[PDB]
């Protein structure tokens, strides 16, 4: 049926995605995979679904990929670098596009989709959050069809109007009776944690999510909520809501993946499992549904559902996030990039869990540098704002 | 600007829907007011918006009306009689009709909506617990869209895709990728009450409703769950939706209004305050949206949501209506009929709170009549049926 690029395949998204189009056989067609250096995944992918292209950003493991899929027989066409990939994003035969590549590397990738008009199935969080000037502007001019898949993006997506829902991102939501934009987070694993003791939070205390692990970068940042400002600056951009029109509220439990208030009173929200393959599904399909091999939520064997207002002397990064919109992209390229430095020192055990917020509000106050033009100024943003970072950390250390 | 007539004004649901009309003057033009005999009521109504007609059941109240009206200075014009209510909803100018009137009255003046191809604001039970198939095959030929204010439906109902809103009754769910409606309830003041205690229970025990107060009728069902199981017969009926579709829920909370299962895992919710103005607003602006003067929940009032499933020792009455609508209209409307007679009989203390389960299943195994043709059918077997339980009711309130 529909025609799809998978950008960054080898992935836990893209994974997933492709465990969608395996129960869909009939309805997608994978014509195109990209990844990084993972060559042992990528063979596997490229023999299950017979994409008339592979793409590996690495030169020495496209060669590799090459002798790989010869001795197996497969006739995979192997490509490399980033124009390689570019160019998967832009085929006139695609109809969506799977950006879940991590990192800058994937904005001109997801870029080239964008000008091409392609459906985008956004999952790359730098895009926005770098980027939403200049990719909602580029989504305008073509007419590409943004589709979310972040859990709580994707939730918001499926609560909205379908006015909005197309032309997604230059529609107006109060003229479509949405009041206001309910992003949910758990709050992390430090939602009741005394204030005094949050110094003393250790890298393994930090990563346990309270419903479910994940990567130990992105628990950091879900007990920082971090992660819940980098996705109100996405959701500013995606749904073109103001800061009057975002609400953020902690559900511990994360059943609820985010709402939408209207101006009626009434409120929509999406519910479901811990599972990616819902949203992505949601995306392929849109305005279908497919299956996705996610079992159905059991309302009966649920923790009682609850919600809190955040409280930002225990969650800082949230308010800086917050502040750092209103800033520009400037200021949000580099708090994205200062977060990664003193996570990752965090992990490494050279600063205290407290000292990522404090760290990362230093390194803004630092930076005054002017709005990004162009995928090439936010890149030179970025590694502006991570040497600082790596300095702020290197004299704490020392 | 939307021309609208409302059935059956003077009620509850009528005035929270002419609430909706003074927050947005220019969209909602009152053009005619229905009622039985709040004379009073009717007055003020009339004197506020200036109808083109307005119709009372009674002869006598509309004969009042009329010259109050004219004494006052009004330009609308006063009728009286089913006839003309039944005009009312068929009048060509007109948008949108609220079915507000309650009971077995209502059938034929939400069916002339109906009939004429009108938005039905559909606020009335008896429609499709009584009149099912008859009043979806007839929004079918007539391409009428129905839009339910019932809060459940109209949850249900902003929580399915366009293509079944737009169809609603016609569309099917499994090709909209819908597996399932899930349909909530509060589960009454008796959810942890012994099993043993809940023959003794007293009607001013049963009329507590669990979050908001009302009706003690209501509150009756709401405690025996006949109130979800009549709503479980609606939703088959509006949704088109198979037993193995619809799921009912008990959410003690009632903030959640009810939900709707997706084939990729999905599961989309309404919540909301209690009030009415809610799914009246949302049914009267959409596809859009209009202010209702409802504030928004907040969130963090809230108390901690759960829910559980419905044990049938606990509530036959929910099962009786499950099993009812396999037997058709005429074991539903029967059904209907007979927890009238018996819930009005518990609240006279005649019988005790499980012998309304009880009658209610006895009335239907005594039910003979099959499936009504038409309205008038139907409202032959509700009169049978209320006859049957009246009788049960005397037995028992005298012998038993
Ligand atoms: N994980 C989740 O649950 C969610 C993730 N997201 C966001 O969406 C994206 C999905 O990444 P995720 O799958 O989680 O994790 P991974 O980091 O494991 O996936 C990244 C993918 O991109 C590939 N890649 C890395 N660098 C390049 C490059 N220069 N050129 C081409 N491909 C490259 C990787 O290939 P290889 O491994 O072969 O090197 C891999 O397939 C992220 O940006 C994430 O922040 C959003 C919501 C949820
Ligand atoms: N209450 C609620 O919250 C909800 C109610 N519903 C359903 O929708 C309907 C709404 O009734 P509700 O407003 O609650 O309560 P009421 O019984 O107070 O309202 C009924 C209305 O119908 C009028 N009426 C009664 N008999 C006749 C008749 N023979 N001819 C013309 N008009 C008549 C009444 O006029 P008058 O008083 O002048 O005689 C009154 O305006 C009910 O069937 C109810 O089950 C659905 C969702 C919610």
């Amino acid at each position: 049926g529909k025609q799809l690029t998978i950008l960054g395949s080898t992935g836990s998204i893209g994974c997933s995605t492709l465990d969608v189009v395996r129960h869909n056989p009939e309805h997608f067609r994978v014509v195109a995979l990209v990844a990084g250096k993972n060559v042992t995944r990528m063979v596997e992918q490229c023999l299950e679904f017979s994409p008339r292209y592979a793409v590996m950003d690495d030169e020495a493991s496209a060669k590799l990929l090459k002798t790989m899929l010869q001795q197996q027989g497969s006739r995979t066409e192997v490509l490399s670098g980033q124009q390689a990939a570019c160019d998967m994003a832009a085929l006139e035969d695609v109809d969506q596009v799977m950006a879940a590549i991590v990192g800058a590397a994937g904005l001109l990738p997801t870029l080239a989709a964008i000008r091409a008009g392609k459906t985008i199935l956004l999952a790359n969080k730098e895009s926005l959050v770098t980027c939403g000037r200049l990719f909602m502007d580029a989504v305008k001019q073509s007419k590409a069809q943004l589709l979310p898949v972040d859990s709580e993006h994707n939730a918001i997506f499926q609560s909205l109007p379908q006015p909005i829902q197309h032309n997604l991102g230059y529609a107006d939501l109060e003229q479509n009776g949405v009041v206001s934009i309910l992003l949910t987070g758990s709050g992390g694993p430090f939602r009741e944690t005394p204030l005094r003791d949050l110094a003393t939070m250790t890298p393994d205390q930090a990563c346990r999510h309270p419903n479910w692990s994940m990567g130990r970068k992105i628990s950091v940042d879900s007990a920082t909520m971090m992660n819940k400002g980098l996705e109100y600056i996405e959701a500013r951009w995606l749904f073109n809501a103001s800061a009057s029109q975002m609400e953020v509220l902690i559900h511990p439990q994360s059943v609820i993946h985010s709402m939408v208030r209207y101006q009626d009173g009434s409120v929509l929200a999406q519910l479901g499992e811990p599972d990616m393959r819902t949203p992505i599904a949601h995306t392929m399909a849109w305005p279908n549904r497919v299956n996705s091999g996610v079992k159905p939520l059991d309302f009966c064997k649920l923790s009682a559902l609850t919600f809190a207002a955040p409280d930002y002397d225990r969650y800082p990064c949230l308010k800086l996030a917050m502040e750092a919109f209103e800033q520009g992209q400037a200021a949000t390229t580099a708090l994205n990039a200062a977060n990664e430095i003193t996570v990752a020192a965090f992990l490494a055990q050279q600063i205290r869990f407290t000292d990522i917020a404090a760290l990362n509000l230093s390194v803004l106050e630092k930076m005054d540098m002017r709005e990004p033009q162009c995928v090439d100024d936010v890149l030179s943003v970025d590694a502006n704002a991570r040497e600082v970072a790596r300095k702020e950390v290197m004299r704490l250390a020392s």
